[PDB]
Parts: structure tokens; sequence; C-alpha cells
């Protein structure tokens, strides 16, 4: 397995130092450390003996100062919803939680610029800005637990990426505490600013290996006057692809989401979450969201789109909603697939960028390659962005199934010049499969960046660069 | 200010470059005159060698040689940059991307364009528009600027309000590092979270961390309907309320919101012989929309104009959808900087400020300089909080400079603003970044420069503080 690097260990003197630095924010009880030591998938468990819960940036600076002097490894943690083992310790790394860094600093009701602490929960920020007629530029099924700082650190994609784009575009600024405790102020709450290198970009998607994000400045789109959702059954993946093409051609700028899922996804959400399907049974389903300023115009656009889709046989059955309750019910069928999967058994999870025309090939292939050894195989996800969520469920983990899946899936993906981690990132699980998507020289430059910014390697060791 | 201890180009270096780039070694002093002078004609180098590589490998071998020989290199694109970054200070070798102008691929479904860094922006716009796509950025310099220079400077421009930053729209880069190492981050994927987003370091790095040789970029679909409204507003309060109403009533179809004052209109009319299409007003607003249903857009515009004219925010306005008149109206805005450079010496500031006080500095400067300036103008990308502030004089005055600087930068800092929103830093602004950046940021910038280019051969005297 992996070998523990020669870090120090937490002493009683370290515990007293942390008690000084963050009064009331030191958790040492072994039973309390159980939950923060286990990842969301429940397949990785750390042995951390101390949880720190600072409230302020200065406390994070001082914690890291101490850990730097003492050579203590630190595991940053947000909502602990990450999918790649990046969020929990491997050995006895200190868990530094942002749970209590949950304050909004300011919100400007004209520019739409939000500034908040890294540990603000995404759904709560959404409620906050929606009260002021804005929205968050990203959303995901983990919204109820994930922290904005986690989202920035993982460069989270999500359900409205197609409309508002990457955090690399929507993050306006960051405050980041470096491994030695230096507070890096890149908190430029300005729409535009070309005064030197865009240092904050290094910390977007770096998963806590280059520094700990403590404050975020983010551009919030205006809240749309009109939101529509359509949920459609398609008789094959070719019709899904043509439905996408037609959807872009007829809805255009009002399109805010395009998600697909297969029949098995629908069956699992129905069986485990008791969610009835609102359309006729089909081998594929598509959820489309639109967001716009004029309800009448959006309705005309959608009506004509539906007319054409049903006319040319791209869609066999479809339903539409504007009522918030019904919209949420329809969205639940897509958002909760991952939960139903984790309720179905042990989950093998792959998050791939592929040519959209070939997005589903791997699922049919794996259904053939695997047999009754797979309990289920599913494909779903962000088709508009070329992003497939591939999942295999089984009664239990088995080495034989892992050996059938890997490296086969990663070589198929490399054969398509795809990404073996479209959005979930690298972390612990994928640290040794980056060669399928990144050339050696890039990986080396990444290693040099790590050495420059964290020469002691105390920030999230065993991740997210190759060994 | 003072020349760093770089080597000097010998006859053997010339013979090596002739081996590396046959046909691409320019040493004629008269041919070297134009590439040594920046667009503003206020900086002029003494470079004696211009290199014009064709391929990425030629660039790699050139930089390998310069690394072994400790020769400074000045990358140059279209040479339209505004901050003295694009021309040597002394005798840096000018490496031009002029011949690196081929498109490599374009995926007719994803809209992803892969092209060499020296492709001119206008030409790329033509290419992708022939295929029903558009570039995610546009600039007044479109006719000359290179996509490599746009990425190196993180160019903003006239459709930034709709499509946003190159940090979002650039999908991949091939970069040649100072020692010749070719860094391949030339992915063509919409989403790829397999490690650090290294390409981001080179977007806005102004050639100090590496030479961009290949760009992969996401082109938005070409709009079915483009509309432009050119409106006259009786004051800046009404400009700001017009902006708010525009966002409320046009929404997602909005693709541009630009403003200019009366003096800008007078200067473009005088020097460029472009007549105003609207009544004389203290302020003018150019609104562009882009949409998929021309009728819905036209209806939105109708209701917007009716409301704006009815509530007194706009006094008189003209709209255009014909491509020719659209380009005429856009020309009234795009060529202001040229009319200014024909009015005499130009003091140029590019500031990010709170939109609600975007114009306050123009009024302040007009009171502060009164008759010692020829003109003070404010215009630009109001939707993005970005003011272009220009002062013209019949000739340069150290007096007027002392009146403008540091005052303007201090004012900006007082607004927690940016002293260079878009155009960047280059040579001109290397020592005024402290008004927008704290010392720890600038130090980390210097550490990255030292990691990527320890000899400092790439673009010396830029773009970090002295
Ligand atoms: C139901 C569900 C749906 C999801 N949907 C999506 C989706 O649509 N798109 C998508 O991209 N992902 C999705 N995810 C996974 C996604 O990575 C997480 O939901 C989220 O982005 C991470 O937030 P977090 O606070 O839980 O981070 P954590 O899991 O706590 O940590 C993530 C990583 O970043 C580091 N980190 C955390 N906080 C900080 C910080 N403040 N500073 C520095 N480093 C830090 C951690 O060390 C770790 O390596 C989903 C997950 C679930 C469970
Ligand atoms: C009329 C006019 C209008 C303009 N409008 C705008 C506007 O709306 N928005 C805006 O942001 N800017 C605008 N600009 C200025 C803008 O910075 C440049 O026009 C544009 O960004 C491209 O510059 P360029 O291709 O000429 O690069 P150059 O001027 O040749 O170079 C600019 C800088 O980038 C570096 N560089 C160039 N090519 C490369 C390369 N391949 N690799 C690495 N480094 C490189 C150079 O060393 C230099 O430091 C305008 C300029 C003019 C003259
Ligand atoms: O669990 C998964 O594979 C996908 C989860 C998440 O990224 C989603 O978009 O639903
Ligand atoms: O020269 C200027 O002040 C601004 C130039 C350019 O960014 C423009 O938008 O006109
Ligand atoms: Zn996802
Ligand atoms: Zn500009």
């Amino acid at each position: 397995p992996v070998r523990r690097l020669p870090f120090s260990t937490v002493s009683k003197q370290d515990l007293a130092a942390f008690e000084r630095i963050v009064p009331g924010g030191v958790v040492t009880d072994p039973e309390a450390l159980q939950a923060p030591n286990v990842d969301w998938l429940r397949t990785l468990r750390g042995c951390s003996k101390v949880l720190l819960r600072p409230r302020t940036s200065e406390e994070v600076s001082h914690i890291l100062r101490h850990c730097h002097e003492r050579n203590l490894a630190v595991n940053p943690q947000g909502g602990n919803t990450g999918m790649v083992g990046g969020s929990v310790p491997v050995f006895d790394e200190i868990i530094l939680s942002t749970a209590r860094m949950n304050r909004v600093l300011s919100f400007h009701s004209v520019s739409g610029i939000l500034v908040c602490q890294a540990g603000c929960v995404l759904e709560e920020l959404s409620r906050y800005v929606e009260e002021r007629d804005f929205i968050m530029p990203l959303d995901l099924g983990a919204k109820g637990s994930c922290h904005i700082g986690g989202n920035v650190a993982t460069n989270a994609g999500g359900l409205r990426f197609l409309r508002y784009g990457s955090l690399h575009g929507t993050v306006l600024g960051l405050e980041v505490v470096l491994a030695d405790g230096t507070v890096l102020d890149c908190l430029t709450s300005l729409r535009k600013d070309n005064t030197g290198y865009d240092l904050k970009q290094l910390f977007i998607g770096s998963e806590g290996t280059l520094g700990i994000i403590t404050t975020v400045s983010i551009l919030c789109p205006p809240k749309p006057r009109a939101v529509n959702v359509a949920f459609l059954g398609c008789p094959g993946f070719a019709e899904v692809l043509q439905t996408f093409s037609t959807c872009k051609g007829m809805l255009g700028e009002i399109l805010s989401a395009f998600e697909f899922m297969d029949a098995v996804c629908m069956q699992l959400v129905g069986r485990h979450l008791h969610l009835a399907s609102p359309v006729q049974e089909s081998p594929f389903y598509v959820l489309i969201e639109t967001s716009g300023s004029n309800a009448g115009h959006d309705a005309e656009k959608l009506g004509h789109f539906l007319e054409h889709a049903l006319g040319s046989g791209l869609v066999t059955d479809g339903t539409m909603a504007t009522d918030q309750r019904k919209v949420k019910m329809l969205w639940a069928l897509r958002e909760r697939i991952t939960e139903a999967l984790s309720r179905d058994g042990y989950v093998y999870k792959y998050d791939l960028s592929l040519p959209v025309e070939r997005l589903y090939d791997i699922v049919t292939d794996l259904r053939a390659r695997l047999g009754p050894h797979a309990k289920h195989v599913v494909g779903y996800g962000h088709l508009g962005d070329g992003n497939l969520h591939l999942n295999v469920t089984a009664e239990a983990f088995s080495p034989s199934l892992l050996a059938a899946l890997e490296p086969h899936v990663y070589e198929w993906t490399a054969g398509q010049q795809g990404s073996v981690s479209a959005e979930h990132g690298v972390g612990f699980r994928k640290r040794d499969v980056l060669g399928y998507s990144k050339p050696p020289g890039a990986l080396q430059l990444m290693q040099q960046l790590k050495a420059l910014l964290d020469p002691k390697g105390i920030l999230n060791p065993y991740k997210t660069l190759p060994s």
C-alpha cells in the first residue's frame, strides 16, 4: 500500500497550542472523529486524532504556522462530499474543517458580487442570494452539504455549468492561507483586473494541496424571471444527441441545463427513493431547463422545440413544468441518481469527459464485458458538457470486477483523448491515473508548483499529484 | 531603466538562428524600425534581430539556444498592446508569431477551435463565422492583434459582458518555456479536472512565463440576430439607470453595453470624419443584443426602447440590424482610441471602479486640470465596471503628468479598484501594481517568474515590479 511520510505526530503540547489558537475549536474525542475520518462513499477511512474548526482566517494562518514549524500534516475538509478520497486523511493528518467559517462578508446588490467565507454551504448561499434576486453560478446535488471553499478547491462543475461556465471564470477573488501560514490576499472583488498574474487560478482545482482557501469572491448571475423544466423520454442515444442539437438550435441562449439518464437510473431512483416516472418508459430520459427574462418568449421557444422534437420522433413522451414544486420533483429524478446508486450496493464510480457523440458507448460495452458480476451498470450526466457519470453497482466489492473495469475504462477514455476526471478531480483515488489525460511535462510542472508552495508537503499529502 | 547583464547576439548566433528558422531571420535595420516601436509610438527599442518562426519546434529550438547563450527574448504578436510590453527596451531579440498563422482544427459540433498563436483575431472571426460560430472575444484591434497576444494579455473587449474571460473560454494551450521545454496543455475538452489548471498561469502572463504557440478555445455559436441600439442620454445617472433597465428588460440576450461622453463623439467626428447618427447628448450608450429568435429579440428591444424613451432615460435613439449599419454604430465606439491618438499626446488609464462612480474621476480631473489639458474623456465597458480614462494635450507636459500621477492611481486605490483592468501591466505599469495588489501577491508572482524563467530571458523589464 501507501507508506506514511515522515511527518511528526500530534503531542499534548500541540493540542494546547491549538486550544490557544482556536478556543473551543479542538475536537479530540475518538468517537467524534469517526464521521470526519470517513469519506462520502464510505470506502476510505483515516486515523486522524484531532479535528480543528477555526472561525477566522487568522486562526487558519496560526494553525498552519504551528503545523509548519512542527512538520504536522494537515487535511483540509469542507462538506466532505468529495468523491475521490481527497477529503479524509490517509493516516493521521490533522483535519482542518471550515464548518465554522460560515459567514457572509458582503453582497453588492448591483454588481451581484458575493464575498463569503469558504465554509458557507452552497444551498444556504443560494437561499441568501435568491432572497436578493440573484443566484449562485453553480449548483450540484451536494448543495445541502458542500462548502463553497470545497467547490472552488475541486473546481466543481454541476448542473448549470452549460449556462454560467467554470469557477475559473466566475470566481473573482480568493483569500488563501499557504502551508507556512502566509495569508495570500487575492480577494479582488472586481469584475476585471489585469494587474499581474492571476494567482487565484492556481488554487481553483488544486484540492487543498497548494493552500487553504479561506475567503471567496464570486460573481452571482441575476435570478431569472422565468424558469422552465421539460422531462422527455428518448428511444435511443442517437435521438438524445439529436434532441440536444435541436435543443441548442431552437432554445439557444435561454438553455440553462441539459442532463441525460438511462432507463436503469430511472428504475433505481424509483426502487430506492420511490420516485415515480412522469413520462412513458423509455431507454433514455432527458431533463432540460431554461432560464430567461420573458416568460412568454421562453414558452414560445419551448413550445416550438417540443412540437419539432415530437414531430420528427426524437422524443416519444414529454412533460413540462413551471410550478416550483413540480420543477423540483422533476429535478429530483436526476439529482438523486447518485444516492440511489449508493443505496444499491458497492459503487464503482467513473467521471469522464468524452466526445458527446460517443458518450454512452462505454456503458453498453461494460454491460457486455461484465456479466452477472455487475449488479447494475448505468450512464448519466452532463451531456451538454460532454461529461459522463459511469457507475457500476454490485453486491460487494470484488477484485475481479475492479480488474475488469481498470485499466480498461481509462484506456478507452485515453483512446478517445478524454479526461479520466472531468469534474470530481483527482484526490487519493485517481492520483496514479493522470497519465491517461496529462503528459509527463505538465505533471512535472505541477510537482514543481507543489514544491514551491508547500516544500514540506504538509498540505494534503498522498494527493493529488502522481507518486 | 538599466540594461540587465544579458549576452549580445554574435555572428554565430545569427548562423544558429538561420539554421533553426531558415528564411525567418530579419536583420535589416530599416525593416526592424516598425517592430521596435509600440502601437502608441511612445516606446522604441534597439533590437537588431527579428525572428519569425513557423512552427512550435522552431520556437523551442530558438529558446533552447537563447537559454544556452543567455540572450533576452521579446515575444511579439500584432503589436497593438498599450503598456509597452510588446517592444524591446534595449536589444532583446524580437520573436514574432507573424508566420504562425495556421488553423489546425475546428470541430463543427463542439465549436472548439485549435489554431496557432499568431492567427489574427479578425481572420479567425471570419473563419468561424463562415462555419456559424463566433469568437468569444472581440476588440478594436481585431484587424492586427494575434490570438496569442490576446491570451497572453487576458484581453477583455466588447463581448466580455456576454461570454466572459479567456480564463473561462480558453480550453488549452501549447506553451514553449524559457529553456525550450514544450508544455502541452492543449486539451480540447470542455471539462478536465485532472490536476492543476497550468494553462491559467499563462493567461495574462504577458510573455514573462512562456511563449504561447498553440491555442484551443471554445467558440460560441453565431447568433441568428444581432441588434445594436445607439442611444443618447442626458447624464450619467440616466446612463446607469438605462443599464439597470437594460438588464431587467433584455436580460440573457444582452451581448454588449458600452458608453462614451460628448467629447468622445466630437473627437471621433473631427479626426475620423464619422458623423453622429443621434442628437448631440452629454452621454451615448451602445447596446448590443445577440439571440436565436430574431422576433423575440426585436420585441424585447421594442418594449425596452418604449420604456426608456418614455421614462426620460434616453432622449433620442437609433437601432440597427443591417450588418453595415451595425458596423457603423460599432465604429463610433471602437475607433475612439484612434481619434484620441490623433488629438495629440495621450495619457491613458484603464481602471476598474464601482459602476455607480465610474465617471466621477472624469469630472474630478476636469476640475483639477481645467485649461491645462486639451481634453478629458471617459468611455468604455460600463457593464463590466471598466473605465477608459484619457487625457489629451497638444504636447506632453511633465506638469500634466505630475497632476495626473499618482493622483489617478491613488483615487482608484481609494475605490479598491484596478489600475489596469484589461490592458495589463507591461513596461509602463510595472511599479504601480501596489495600488491594486498587496506585497505578498507580488512576491509570489516573482517566485513563479523565478521558477519558470530563472535566467529572466523572457520579456525582461516586465511585467513585475523592479
Ligand atoms: C450527491 C452529490 C452530487 C455531486 N454533484 C457534483 C456535480 O454535479 N459536480 C461536481 O463537480 N461535483 C459533484 N459532487 C462532488 C463534489 O466534488 C463535491 O460535492 C463538492 O464540490 C466538494 O465540496 P466539499 O466541501 O464537500 O469538499 P470536500 O469533500 O470536503 O473536500 C474536497 C477536496 O478539496 C479540499 N478542500 C476542501 N475545502 C477546502 C478549502 N477550503 N481550501 C482548500 N482545499 C479544500 C479537500 O482537502 C479535498 O481534497 C457531488 C457529490 C455528491 C455527494
Ligand atoms: C484600437 C485598439 C483597441 C483595443 N481594444 C481593446 C479592448 O477592448 N480590450 C482589451 O483588453 N485590449 C484592447 N486593446 C489592447 C490589447 O491589449 C491588444 O490589442 C490585444 O490584447 C492583443 O495585442 P497584440 O496581439 O497586439 O499583442 P502585442 O501588443 O504584440 O503584445 C502584448 C503583450 O503580450 C505579449 N505577447 C504577445 N504575443 C505573445 C505570445 N504569443 N506569447 C506570449 N506573450 C505574447 C507581448 O510580449 C506583450 O507584453 C486595444 C488596442 C487597440 C490599438
Ligand atoms: O456519482 C456520480 O458519479 C456523479 C455525481 C455528480 O457528479 C452528479 O452530477 O450527479
Ligand atoms: O485606449 C483606451 O483608453 C481604451 C482602448 C480599448 O480598450 C477600447 O475599448 O477602446
Ligand atoms: Zn456531475
Ligand atoms: Zn477596452
